């Protein structure tokens, strides 16, 4: 129908826009500590800490199949990556330090976000 092929336009500019948004959200980790998933090898007892691992790398996959619906459900992600970093490792590491810059400099990015959302529609 034309109103089903309107939707999955809005749904393909909602891509763009998130797309962009995670460019610039993943600029703000220039240590690329959160580009990636935890390696369970690596740190085998991750997930009996940390029950929805998450990273860049994997909410790059899913917005390229436009798994994103709106940018309540992109925003989740993303405050996984961080809320996950900042329990699993303590305030006197590298890891959490760089979570809560990350935390602080893409709050900026997300309040635009939001307004060019609701804007556009």
């Amino acid at each position: 129908s034309m109103e089903q092929v309107a939707m999955e336009l809005r749904l393909t500019e909602l891509t763009r826009l998130l797309r962009s948004v995670l460019d610039q959200l993943q600029d703000k980790d220039p240590a690329r500590i959160f580009a990636q998933p935890v390696s369970l090898k690596e740190v085998p007892d991750y997930l009996d800490h940390i029950k929805h691992p998450m990273d860049f790398a994997t909410m790059r996959k899913r917005l390229e199949a436009q798994g994103y619906k709106n940018l309540h459900e992109f925003e989740e992600d993303f405050d996984l990556i961080i809320d996950n970093c900042m329990k699993y490792n303590a305030r006197d590491t590298v890891f959490y330090r760089a979570a809560v810059r990350l935390r602080d400099q893409g709050g900026v990015v997300l309040r635009q976000a939001r307004r060019e959302v609701d804007s556009i529609g």
